[PDB]
């Protein structure tokens, strides 16, 4: 299986998998089941922004989530990343939806991490930056239904032509390099990404979620990982 | 009194005032008694690499300090800066040194803040200039010829002298927080090179956050490491 | 008197002082008469951005202003700072109004400078604060609420005032280029929204780099841009 | 063929595809024939660095090429290179040796790539930096010889145990991530690399050289590229 690590905006409660009963959001370590969550105060139809970002000293994954006007949510939890996933890493994002639906749009993700080993001066680094979407986003490898649409907007969820979204859709989008996360030498490695998505629905209780993920670097949608797996697991182990 | 939130790279243990009995690396918040230490196998005529880094979600400050060829040091403290910075701060670095002494020679320093919704604000020196402008040095801290920055007074012959106290604060204040930001996050590193006549040197180095008008107190010397006025 | 290199989105056409017939781009290298212009066809209402790039071994400043969705207008000039500017800089954005005049609002400004192979400076703002405490505002230069730079006075409603001028440095000198670097750059954004009742708004706005003590000239009101003390 | 645009640092005077009679920098906008050139006081034995910018507004590619106690030598070329390249690329490092032979050892590299728009946030972002090598860097590919070393370090073209250059080697790396390098309505786009680099050669003319290369994303190392064609084109055209 893959190893994944992720922080869910997981706007569906599936109690029946160990998700409180309110849309929230949580850090995900190798299971759907969060090991942290937070109430999220889901706005659907406004775009909210996810920052996330972990040091290897602290050790503390975190995340908020906010749209302007509101409070934000957050979650963190502590967990050495390094020995939870390889060395090198895909960092992606992904979503669902299942029987109800929302798109799971991001209008721009930015990501930076930095690997420092203890015998060179600088951090290699990887950043990116996406403000908007290519056609043809190159640098990205989109798994599943995940698709850029016309407006320059990653649908990582399938939506219609005039952007209502789909159910039962799972789609990823990883960066294209390999993000290297630990080695044998390093001091401290750290990331940090933001993102910002619309999701809007027209179902009463939209689903599934949206998460940015970190895995091995050929991660790909597992089996039966649609839905409340959120294109991360394959079961809701 | 300033305001002051500290990482310090404490050679001497002045167990006198609450250090370990070793050399040890800290975070200090608004006192030299460190809220959080851990063991520093220093290496003193080695070049160090320290990061420091806080973002106020995890609100984790956390700094490693490393040498080449060596196994990191690293210590965090669970705190909200903004509950304990005001909102614009200097950063800067200090070093001093006492009855023992060391250099407290930077060999590189910088530092990166966000406050993100996305100011941000982020220096780094890989040398510094002879007239280094977006500086206030204060106390004895000098660039040399080698554009490093001395923190701490060394003679003619890059020998150290004692009972000496210097910093060095970055010119621009930083926004580290804000009543409306999301997220406010640090990140800094810096590379020293402490080296030592004595057989314990002192006193150690520091990178610090403080109130903009920070200045050295008086009586912040040797083991006060340029921060604080008293060991309260 | 100080040093002045600067990008001027010069709104009004003083063709008495050289400006050409329309409004245009312009870099300005010590004097007010741009070395090199480009016609900008404005967007009074809309928010404009301007990128500005300098690397010293390209030896080319330029400037593009674009607003969504518009052709973009450039401007590009070869100079090598280091015969222009001191070697430490401030570096700010300036703006007046005349007889005829525009709002000149910042409503983001980042800037990067390296000096390579040493430095690093970056700030960004996407808002400002309302003290912002990192920014040396000269003039009638104030920051509003709705988190804008007003770089020349504004009424409560937001409606220009004549005879305005105001520049906002950033507050951290800027090591713009030094004598061993093997290059040095930066590269400045900001996004302005200038807006009139005039038919003819007036006068502009610039970013600029000066000796660090810069402050607004006598009588650089108007077409001056807040920026040279006369038309020479 | 690819379409490539290069830095050479170029050891070995090719004269005969109109290389200057000694070594040079150069700038190469789909020929090996530089569109211009610098003589390059070569330091061998001494590590270098080479910086190279570039910004659609100025369309000036410029590079510096210096080393801590003598070169500085620079080249510069006007030209836009939306006219030039695909929208998309993959940028790297590629380097030869022929006849004669040197190391073309990258002890680091780091590459900036912005596509700028409305807003002081860049429409695009990528940035990577390497202080280092990883024994096996999964966010490079490694083409023709490029190896790293057990020092950390890129080794384009072949070097023996013990360090010794071997002829007729041609070795590239690229970074894994396309770069999108300009986008049809980016109001900027703008690059800057800098890379280090070692070449030790035990020839009296070291040969032959190494670049910094920015080609479609798919380049390859051109058949009949080794030598004097620095591993990115197929002739001397
Ligand atoms: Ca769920
Ligand atoms: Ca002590
Ligand atoms: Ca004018
Ligand atoms: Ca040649
Ligand atoms: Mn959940
Ligand atoms: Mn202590
Ligand atoms: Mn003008
Ligand atoms: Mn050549």
């Amino acid at each position: 299986a893959d190893t994944i690590v992720a922080v869910e905006l997981d706007s569906y409660p599936n109690t029946d998998i160990g998700d409180p009963s309110y849309p929230h959001i949580g850090i995900d370590i190798k299971s759907i089941r969060s090991k942290s969550t937070a109430r999220w105060n889901m706005q659907t139809g406004k775009v909210g922004t996810a920052h996330i970002s972990y040091n290897s000293v602290a050790k503390r994954l975190t995340a908020v989530v906010s749209y302007s006007g509101s409070s934000s949510t957050t979650v963190s939890y502590d967990v050495d990343l390094t020995n939870v996933l390889p060395e090198w890493v895909r960092v992606g994002l992904s979503a669902t939806t299942g029987l109800y639906k929302e798109t799971n749009t991001i209008l721009s993700w930015s990501f930076t991490s930095k690997l420092k080993t203890n015998s060179i001066a600088d951090a290699n680094a990887l950043h990116f930056s996406f403000n908007q979407f290519t056609q043809n986003p190159k640098d990205l490898i989109l798994q599943g239904d995940a698709t850029t649409d016309s407006d320059g907007n990653l649908e990582l969820t399938k939506v219609s032509s005039s952007g209502s979204p789909q159910g039962s859709s799972v789609g990823r989008a990883l960066f294209y390099a390999p993000v290297h996360i630990w080695e044998s030498s390093a001091v401290v490695a750290s990331f940090d990404a933001t993102f910002t998505f619309l999701i809007k629905s027209p179902d009463s209780e939209p689903a599934d979620g949206i998460t940015f993920f970190i895995a091995n670097t050929d991660t790909s949608i597992p089996s039966g990982s649609s839905g409340r797996l959120l294109g991360l697991f394959p079961d809701a182990n």
